[PDB]
């Protein structure tokens, strides 16, 4: 089997992506964050505190003639963001660009925190990082990918994202049209339950390419790319008037800026992210200090290549029994 999927940006800045979910039977259409950094399918419902939800479509599990409570199950997770949720478990049917998974694990949000609430065009996420990470007590339950895995053509899915434009998740299969050139496959470590690999250097703009091994996380989950101090204040070095700011809580840069492009190395292979991807836009409504695209990693004790390196490539998440990466350029 295979599946294809549309993802959607959520705003005009690819702050994150949305991808549509058909939940239970009949099916019920959510709008979920794909999320390589996590691997919980939770979703708003009828059993997330009223308070808590302003604007999102919820999964209604009584409604669903599929859907069973897993007894006891319970989950709760946190994110690099600080944001978190925490619920109950039904298995139901789930259902994502035509391919079909039963007696999947979906986690009903009983709580959610404010940034959720506040974000309406988010209504759950879908884990696809290792089922090592699942956070259900007390019995673990495995992601999406990992049920559908078996019956794929090839057990593999492809994240596409654009750049300010809709792209594409599938599920089985390696889309050759969707890609130029050839694609380049490096090894992954699943020790923290990551998609975890190391890239083989970057380059600023036109600037000469530096050899050194940069290890970190391929992650649909977060917006930006943050990346080894050194590495981030060489990149900003090169726009005048960019700074560090604690009080805005990173790298801002004059709105008037024209950014360099950003390389990184995939082996032997590069992959350049244009200088426009790394523009956030206005702090603030109408400021002219505008927010970078890349930012230091110092903090969170471990880089992340989050969407803004992402969406420059075709990337193939690997699940054969070995896992690997591929990049290519598109």
């Amino acid at each position: 089997s295979t599946g294809s999927a549309t993802t959607t940006p959520i705003d005009s800045l690819d702050d994150a992506y949305i991808t549509p979910v058909q939940i239970g039977t009949p099916a019920q259409t959510l709008n979920l964050d794909f999320d390589t950094g996590s691997s919980d399918l939770w979703v708003f419902s009828s059993e997330t505190t009223a308070s808590e939800v302003d604007g999102q479509t919820i999964y209604t599990p009584s409604k669903s003639t599929t859907a069973k409570l897993l007894s006891g199950a319970t989950w709760s997770i946190s994110y690099g963001d600080g944001s978190s949720s925490s619920g109950d478990v039904y298995t139901d049917t789930v259902s994502v660009g035509g391919l079909t998974v039963t007696g999947q694990a979906v986690e009903s949000a009983k709580k959610v925190s404010s940034s959720f609430t506040e974000d309406s065009t988010i209504d759950g996420l879908l884990g696809l990082a290792f089922s090592t990470l699942n956070t259900v007590s007390p019995t673990q339950q495995k992601t999406f990918f990992d049920n559908a895995k078996a019956s794929l053509d090839s057990p593999v899915f492809t994240a596409d994202l654009g750049y300010h434009a809709p792209g594409t998740y599938n599920f089985g299969f390696i889309d050759t049209t969707a890609y130029t050139g050839s694609i380049t496959y490096t090894a992954v470590s699943t020790k923290q339950g990551f998609w975890e690999w190391t890239s083989t250097g970057y380059a600023v703009g036109s600037g000469t390419f530096k050899s050194t091994s940069i290890d970190g996380i391929a992650d649909t989950g977060t917006t930006l790319l943050y990346l080894p101090a050194t590495v981030v204040s060489a990149y900003w070095a090169q726009v005048s008037g960019a700074k560090s700011s604690s009080s805005v809580g990173g790298y801002v840069f004059p709105c008037s800026a024209t950014l360099p492009s950003f390389t990184f190395g995939v082996g032997s292979a590069r992959i350049v992210i244009p200088g426009d991807y790394i523009d956030f836009g206005p702090i603030s409504t109408g400021s002219s200090s505008c927010f970078g695209g890349i930012q230091s990693s110092a903090g969170i004790g471990i880089n992340i290549f989050g969407d803004v390196a992402l969406k420059a490539a075709f990337v193939v998440f690997n699940g054969a029994t070995t896992p690997t990466l591929g990049f290519a350029s598109k």
